[PDB]
DNA sequence: CACCCAATTTTATTCAATG
DNA sequence: CATTGAATAAAATTGGGTG
């Protein structure tokens, strides 16, 4: 519900930006609805993510994220570390993009990656950007 | 533990075609 | 003139392995 609740305030906002963006302000009422729920609850689940989710802790960190930096180490006198190159810091992996893409293929098939970047995809990162600008949304429900 | 690097995937952008 | 899509290169990530 919870879930559900973050989804539909997402919906609100997609629905009220939708007009901006050319590959969904063409489209009609129900297949665009059907898209931005696509587009929120996939933006919801890249925001709630982290090394707890299955699949995604990074196996070099183990999702702390963390590395011993050796030439600082050595040149600096004491022990210093930097980000885990292998996650970049983060400690986990994250949904990329690609996944809300193809999704969304299931209703617009004649969808292209291109197109896909140029006229869908800023509402997507949109989505995201509203779930960190936004702290009634939150990360670990 | 942190690194290496080829293989793979993501992403925006070039260039030519469309309309 | 704007838009699109195949192709492509840069960047990000993955898989298999090491000192
Ligand atoms: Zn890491």
């Amino acid at each position: 519900s919870d879930k559900q609740k973050a989804i539909n305030y997402l919906m609100q906002f997609a629905h009220k930006v939708s007009g901006k963006y050319r590959g969904v302000a063409k489209l009609e009422g129900n297949t665009k609805a059907k898209v931005l729920q696509v587009l929120a609850t996939f933006a919801y689940a890249d925001y709630c993510r982290s090394a707890a989710t299955p699949g995604a802790r990074c196996r070099d960190c183990h999702g702390t994220g963390r590395a011993v930096d050796i030439a600082k180490t050595k040149l600096w006198g004491r022990v210093v570390e930097k980000e885990c190159g292998r996650c970049k810091g983060v400690g986990y992996s994250r949904m990329p993009a690609s996944a809300a893409y193809r999704a969304v293929t299931m209703l617009i098939p004649n969808l292209t990656q291109p197109t896909w970047s140029r006229t869908v995809k800023p509402l997507y990162d949109a989505l995201v950007v509203q779930c960190h600008k936004e702290e009634s949304i939150a990360d670990n429900i």
